[PDB]
């Protein structure tokens, strides 16, 4: 920064729609897909997203694609759950514009207990009083916070790259404290919010998993890259094969 914020607040990406038709009676078929289909919509916006950070290109092509394939969950409801906080002060799961789900759809969705978590999160972005600023670095940061516990390819210049976004938010931190106190103290507080995430996501992702795999049966339609992505990608994670970066034990 300002060099580092100018760029995250230039690439953030914009409003994505569902397509959900909130005409029709609620339905677990019905609701699922949507969220489906915004996830292949959300994912292409997140390859571009990724795909202009600072120094991402100094990553592997294959890593490239390896931090996306597996962070994408992580990312989508970090985000998900910043803008609930902002549109509708954490009071619904605001996926997208055309897609907001209250009490009742988080029940008919059949992952009730999983839109509580998400939504706990939200709550969070509040009472840590968030600021847009902090929710950027930190957003950038879940891109690199799941590898697989061999190592990527050029698993030197992810070290780097993460190392270098850590230190961004460091800058954050400092850039509007005078208590050498109070920077230690909200440091600990966003690496404890950063950390919340990943469990969430395990959640979602299991959750998913498998739906993928009785998919047919619940008429539930699955994108074609979410598709693939989850029956290749998300396996490695629940197999234990990929495991995200905790910053506490
Ligand atoms: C070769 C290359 C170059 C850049 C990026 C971000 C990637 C990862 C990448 N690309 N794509 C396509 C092109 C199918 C949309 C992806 N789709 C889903 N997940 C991904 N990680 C990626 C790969
Ligand atoms: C990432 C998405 C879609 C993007 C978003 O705003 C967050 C949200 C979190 C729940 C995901 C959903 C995509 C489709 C999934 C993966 C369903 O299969 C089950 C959990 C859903
Ligand atoms: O700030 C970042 O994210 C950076 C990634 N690679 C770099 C090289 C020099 C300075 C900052 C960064």
């Amino acid at each position: 920064q300002p060099i580092f914020l100018n760029v995250l607040e230039a690439i953030e990406p914009g409003v994505v729609c569902a397509g959900h038709d909130n005409n029709q009676p609620d339905s677990f078929a019905a609701l699922l897909s949507s969220l489906n289909e915004l996830g292949e919509r959300q994912l292409v916006h997140v390859v571009k997203w990724a795909k202009a950070l600072p120094g991402f290109r100094n990553l592997h092509v294959d890593d490239q694609m390896a931090v996306i394939q597996y962070s994408w969950m992580g990312l989508m409801v970090f985000a998900m759950g910043w803008r609930s906080f902002t549109n509708v002060n954490s009071r619904m799961l605001y996926f997208a514009p055309d897609l907001v789900f209250n009490e009742y759809r988080m029940h008919k969705s059949r992952m009730y207990s999983q839109c509580v978590r998400m939504r706990h999160l939200s709550q969070e972005f509040g009472w840590l009083q968030i600021t847009p600023q902090e929710f950027l670095c930190m957003k950038a940061l879940l891109l690199f916070s799941i590898i697989p516990v061999d190592g990527l390819k050029n698993q030197k210049f992810f070290d780097e790259l993460r190392m270098n976004y850590i230190k961004e938010l460091d800058r954050i931190i400092a850039c509007k404290r005078k208590n050498p106190t109070s920077c230690s103290r909200r440091f600990y507080q966003l690496t404890k919010l950063l950390d919340s995430v990943q469990p969430i996501a395990r959640e979602l992702h299991q959750f998913t998993f498998d739906l993928l795999i009785k998919s047919h049966m619940v008429s539930v339609d699955f994108p074609e890259m979410m598709a693939e992505i989850i029956s290749v990608q998300v396996p490695k994670i629940l197999s234990g094969k990929v495991k995200p970066i905790y910053f506490h034990t």
